[PDB]
């Protein structure tokens, strides 16, 4: 898995993430990479190199790769595929146009099948939004930064009353009992759905997390947007029943969305 660094080719910056600066660059002088330079303490390294190897073996076409790691220089590297188009949360955003609602399921297609596929390997995302789904020159969405949760060293994030852990994409069992499973990763998909339709909102965006807690306990749920038809809505309100054993699979979810795209 140990990549020679000496085969990278730094070429332009990348913007920042959890674990600080990610580089553009060239892997073999002709593949496109993202360099992430891990931050010091910014990350459990050690853990992650000795359970890396999982993660370099996740391969699916919907999946944004885990190519290698450079761990004998400060800081180390972590080498994953690049995508074109950059994060979906800023697509949606800036596009100009009022997208069809086909390309807008073809979006929500694309990540269940990295969740289908994820689920297969019982590997938990722990962190799926728009914000943490690439899209490539071809419009094509793909998943990233799968289980890197599980290595961040920042209160900030890893607490469920921190101002960054992801408390809108968390059912009530992450949000009071710290209980992750393939079952908390459906809710999060279920927002995802959300967030592609309402065209990169943010979720429950008029309430606070207390108001936005007791909404979801009175079996209030995020809204239909406007470009989501009955059929689809109901597929992504599926993914927020208040019982985690209620809520489908993402192979369920695959099938239901392949039925709503004929
Ligand atoms: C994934 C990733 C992270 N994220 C992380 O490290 C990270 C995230 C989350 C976590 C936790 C789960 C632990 C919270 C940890 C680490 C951070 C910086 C870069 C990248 C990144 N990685 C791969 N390909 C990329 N492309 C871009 C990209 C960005 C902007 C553009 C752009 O300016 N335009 C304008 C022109 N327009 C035509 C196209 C778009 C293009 C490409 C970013 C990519």
């Amino acid at each position: 898995w140990e990549i020679d660094p000496k085969d990278l080719t730094f070429l332009k910056e990348l913007g920042t993430g959890q674990f600080g600066v990610v580089k553009y660059g060239k892997w073999r002088g002709q593949y496109d990479v993202a360099i992430k330079m891990i931050k010091e303490g910014s990350m459990s390294e050690d853990e992650f190199i000795e359970e890396a190897k999982v993660m370099m073996n996740l391969s699916h076409e919907k999946l944004v790769q885990l190519y290698g790691v450079c761990t004998k220089q400060r800081p180390i590297f972590i080498i994953t595929e690049y995508m074109a188009n950059g994060c979906l949360l800023n697509y949606l955003r800036e596009m100009r146009h009022r997208f069809q609602t086909q390309q807008l399921l073809e979006m929500c297609k694309d990540v269940c099948e990295a969740m289908e596929y994820l689920e297969s390997k019982q590997f938990l995302h722990r962190d799926l939004a728009a914000r943490n789904c690439l899209v490539n020159d071809q419009g094509v969405v793909k998943v990233s930064d799968f289980g890197l949760s599980r290595y961040v060293l920042d209160d900030e994030y890893t607490s469920s009353v921190g101002s960054k852990f992801p408390v809108r994409w968390s059912p009530p069992e992450v949000l009071m009992y710290s209980k992750f499973s393939s079952k908390s990763d459906i809710w999060a998909f279920g927002v995802l759905m959300w967030e592609i339709y309402s065209l990169g909102k943010m979720p429950y965006e008029r309430f606070t997390n207390s108001e936005t807690a007791e909404h979801i306990a009175q079996g209030l749920r995020l809204y239909r947007p406007h470009l989501a038809s009955e059929k689809v809505y109901t597929i992504m309100y599926s993914c927020w029943h208040e019982k985690a054993d209620e809520r489908p699979t993402f192979k369920i979810l695959l099938s239901n969305i392949l039925d709503v795209m004929d």
